[PDB]
């Protein structure tokens, strides 16, 4: 009834290709690093797949409707997730009710192809008050959590603007704000996010 972590072993392809995305796509932010810490690598603890028949169930399920109303193409992309609710997310999928960074008037869920953008987001909007333990946005000691997600985007709108909307427009099932700094995709129902790898991680201090 619940989900079951399978843990790559880092001499396998998928291990080492989910840590080249997270690597690669780092790229610097005009924070100073403020949000996410200052950080040019990350040391990688453990990369584990996530399983739940019932949020695969659910994943499937959208994909298929997604696909009818988009030609027959679900159009899924891997993207990163960052934010405070990864144990929940893992156990109970994805929830649009939570409005992580909209608002009491926003909507909508937050994905990056830049690993490094997730992270900022790991915890809270403009990192909240950093780690739990020693509340450090910079913390090189604690281990963060994000996600590598499987997403279905559909038919995106793509927008070039500092607004956002609370739903997908007419005909489409994504949006995505384009440079902005960075790229970011937003879905506004759950189900439309597979949460395919646990990434537990520390950004790494340089020399
Ligand atoms: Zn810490």
């Amino acid at each position: 009834q619940g989900t079951i972590l399978l843990d790559l072993a880092p001499e396998d392809k998928e291990y080492q290709s989910v840590e080249e995305e997270m690597q690669s796509t780092i790229r610097e932010h005009r924070d100073g690093g403020n949000a996410g810490g200052i950080f040019n690598r990350y040391n990688v603890i453990r990369i584990q797949k996530v399983v739940n028949k019932k949020l695969r169930e659910r994943f499937c399920h959208r994909q298929k409707e997604v696909s009818e109303e988009n030609h027959n193409h679900h159009n899924e992309r891997m993207l990163f997730h960052g934010s405070p609710f990864i144990n929940a997310i893992i156990h109970k999928g994805f929830d649009e009710r939570h409005a992580y960074i909209g608002g009491m008037f926003g909507a909508g869920i937050y994905f990056a192809e830049n690993s490094s953008k997730s992270n900022q987001y790991v915890y809270g909007i403009g990192g909240g008050t950093g780690c739990p333990t020693h509340k450090d946005r910079s913390c090189y000691i604690c281990h963060r959590q994000m996600l590598f997600c499987r997403v279905t985007l559909g038919k995106s709108f793509l927008q070039f603007s500092t607004i956002k909307m609370a739903h997908a427009p007419p005909g489409h099932h994504s949006v995505i704000g384009r440079p902005l700094a960075y790229a970011e995709y937003v879905i506004y129902r759950g189900e439309q996010a597979y949460p395919e790898y646990l990434i537990t991680y520390q950004i790494m201090k340089p020399e």
